[PDB]
């Protein structure tokens, strides 16, 4: 619909702020899942011994 | 090659734009480091055990 409804040239202006914010969201995602995996890693070391 | 084919009131917004990208890469790389470390750090404290 972004697009659908305009040019290019005012079309990229807005799907830079969609990029920009979907971005933001998977590294959120991403930094959080590394911090809660070296917790589990730790659970399971001390399952091992 | 943005403070020799743009004016000043021009180069300013295309030099943010770099500015944004590249302070993102560096905290991408230092939040990696500090996660790195933290992993680094239960190993030489195992070695030491």
């Amino acid at each position: 619909d972004i697009l659908s409804r305009l040019d290019p040239p005012e079309a990229e202006v807005q799907i830079d702020r969609l990029i920009t914010g979907r971005l933001q969201s998977l590294q959120t995602y991403v930094t959080q899942q590394l911090i809660r995996a070296a917790e589990i890693r730790a659970s399971a070391n001390l399952a091992a011994t």
